[PDB]
């Protein structure tokens, strides 16, 4: 039932991968988005992997637990993708189920249109659509002036008010979860306890971390390319797109089945049972 | 006299940095092509430091005794950039002579249009430009082939002798000397597999997308015409990097630019040294 940990090295660093089943179970592969961490798939795992599923879900670098990488441009939605890549690569060689949130649906996205043999089905929750096209040289000052700057983490008293921060941002987290999720991102500091995840992807729009490695007509181009089954899960109250993203989306990915569950953005909570089914369908 | 080396760490990472001449002297930071080394401007640095300048040549990161940096995926126009900023920030607060050679250039002008102030004049040798790129969608296969090679693990060949990478590097330029191409082999090379291998990392030979920043042509051009120091382009007058129509685009585009043809081909640091060092003493 509980999760399991393990480690992967890559790079030199090294990736926390978070399971939940049998490890000779079909795999469902969960991608977390921006800040979040493997174990914000919980609440989706635990009934996958009642129903004999193996789940695991990786740290993305600078996430989790998952290292920091010590050399700012080194995040990018490139080193994501390898290390997803290098995941797989340490799965059971059979087409496996790929599931992404947000920034998760985006890597996935990218993930499915180039290993499409690896990928029996794709779900992607809460896709983003990459932003719309002023000067590169304003907006390379703007990122080495970024990489350079050295955010700091704020002190909290207790892990208890960094749970309330998370159910601050997502309200429908119990208090339990809230603080499981909290306590495995939190660290001793400065006689209180701060985030333990890199503070230089708070701003991932400078990193870059919104886009993939070829920019929005790479992005475009994988959406009507994916060949394996999908499906795109939009939250009925979200407001990550406009009516006319949604239709950019449907009518990009003309093959790819379209289901609204009732929840916000963040579906993998608000809505984990519904999804959970939708995954098993 | 010799070439000093001293380290600056940097995200994990060490970066060589070459110099010659007095540390108090006015700076020239010279930034070399791919696969080369801050080492192959010692024909240019030599005049340059002997007329009272203190020539700085950092190794690019996988280049030289510069760290490799052991994810693949960081290597990137980027990474480059920061590393060449971090270089900056270590010098003195005073505007200095920023030289590029080919993706050096490249750099240069990309660092030149970040902190044009500085920069007292911009020398950029063999310039290239991005190719005009086909509208065709490519960019699934494309990354595609850099997933796979991301993660491939190329191996170097194996040298009998230093002597024989020497003849590498020479074949590569003729213009070398047999003592330079020695000098320089000899900086990158390493036991291996009972004889010597590069020692420069061999992911860097390559689909990385390595060679220019995220835009295409169109908008590199628009940095180029946003550059607000002082430039010299200079081009070897048997080079065949640049097409007419590339020599003209470039002339177009930074009306203000001083341009230059020096005699020799792409590789004008070791086939015209000595000019091209007179040429950076006259900015």
């Amino acid at each position: 039932n509980a999760m399991e940990e393990k480690f992967l090295e890559f790079g030199g660093n090294q990736i926390c991968l978070c399971s939940w089943g049998s490890p000779e179970h079909p795999v469902v592969l969960c991608i977390h988005g921006i800040l979040e961490q493997g174990l914000a798939w919980q609440e989706v795992a635990l009934p996958l992997a009642a129903q004999g599923y193996r789940v695991v879900a990786p740290d993305l670098f600078g996430h989790g637990r998952s290292s920091h990488l010590e050399m700012v441009t080194s995040y990018s939605s490139l080193t994501f993708l390898a290390q997803i890549d290098r995941v797989i690569q340490e799965l059971p060689d059979q087409p496996l189920l790929l599931v992404g949130h947000s920034m998760g649906a985006m890597l996935a996205t990218a993930i499915a249109s180039v290993r499409p043999k690896k990928i029996k089905e794709l779900i992607l929750v809460e896709l983003p659509l990459p932003a719309e096209e002023e000067s590169a040289v304003n907006q390379l000052t703007t990122c080495l002036d970024y990489l350079s700057s050295t955010p700091q983490h704020p002190i909290f008293p207790d892990v208890a008010t960094a749970a309330s921060r998370l159910r601050q941002a997502i309200p429908s987290l119990s208090e339990e979860f809230s603080y499981i999720l909290a306590q495995r991102i939190t660290q001793p500091n400065q006689g209180g306890v701060r985030w333990s995840w890199d503070a230089i992807i708070r701003t991932r729009s400078i990193l870059g971390l919104n886009n993939l490695p070829g920019g929005r007509s790479q992005y475009l181009e994988m959406l009507k390319s994916i060949q394996v089954p999908t499906t795109l899960v939009y939250g009925d109250s979200s407001k990550l797109n406009r009516p006319e993203d949604l239709q950019q989306q449907k009518m990009t990915m003309t093959q790819a089945k379209r289901v609204f569950l009732s929840g916000g953005h963040n579906l993998h909570i608000d809505a984990a049972a519904a999804l959970a089914s939708l995954i098993l369908t």
